[PDB]
């Protein structure tokens, strides 16, 4: 297993994209290590764009993978999919890490799924320890309880090429209407028939307002400290920890 092992964030459409931002920022900021930051941009058609860089010596860089159509439904999933497995595969030619940990926010666990289920195996000798996902509408704008999305449909489809021994923290809040911009629990509850016996571990987090678009700081506190709790394994202060485990709902 290799020295480095970066965490690679996928964001979701431009309404979330504050949130994202802000999440980035405070997440640098709490962490007492220096984590150094590296965005690519896919573009269009299939080229990238990069800002910033990971330092030479650093264990545990934050790589930001966006798109530069970042737009919502399986159309752009399906491409975005893609793209980041193009990023994945450009990266993998560059820096060598065996394994990695991927934040997901908003659509961007989605696209981390499919990619997961579809793309990793492409790339045979690096591996997933961890994946947390954030509000992903796993089916889609969907208020149902059995409909099934064509987008499910698809993640349902292939869930049996996830990696078994993957740990996946799936983050939701409460809210169960569409204005703009929300995700409905019922659809980010569906994450459960994906995820549930194909992986190692699945846990689901309540985090009151996470599927609403826009943020506020009180959600990004908590979203921040789960992040460092579970996705970075960091050793956190012990009514902290105490508090944070009361939130899983499984
Ligand atoms: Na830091
Ligand atoms: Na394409």
């Amino acid at each position: 297993a290799t020295r480095m092992a970066p965490v690679i964030m996928v964001p979701g459409s431009s309404a979330s994209q504050n949130r994202f931002d802000s999440l980035i920022t405070e997440l640098g900021k709490e962490t007492p290590k220096k984590h150094s930051v590296l965005k690519l941009t896919v573009q269009t058609d299939g080229t990238i764009k990069y800002s910033g860089s990971i330092a030479a010596n650093d264990n545990e860089p934050f790589i930001v993978i966006g798109f530069a159509n970042n737009r919502d439904g399986k159309a752009n999933i399906d491409k975005q999919a893609v793209w980041l497995n193009t990023a994945f595969k450009a990266l993998v030619k560059t820096y060598h890490f065996n394994h990695f940990y991927a934040l997901g926010h908003s659509n961007g666990g989605l696209i981390w799924t499919l990619f997961l289920e579809r793309y990793l195996k492409e790339s045979p000798k690096v591996h997933i320890d961890r994946l947390m996902t954030i509000a992903s509408p796993y089916n889609m704008e969907s208020t149902s309880t059995t409909a099934k999305t064509s987008m499910f449909k698809e993640l349902y489809r292939y869930r049996t090429g996830l990696p078994e021994s993957l740990t996946v923290y799936s983050i939701a809040g409460t809210e169960n209407y569409t204005s703009d911009g929300t995700v409905p629990y019922n659809s980010v509850n569906y994450g459960k028939y994906i995820f549930q016996d194909q992986v190692k571990h699945f846990t689901e987090i309540t985090v009151t307002g996470a599927n609403t678009a826009h943020s506020d700081l009180p959600q990004n506190k908590q979203i921040v400290s789960l992040i460092r709790q579970y996705l970075l394994a960091e050793t956190m202060p012990d009514k902290v920890r105490q508090k944070n485990a009361q939130r899983v709902q499984n």
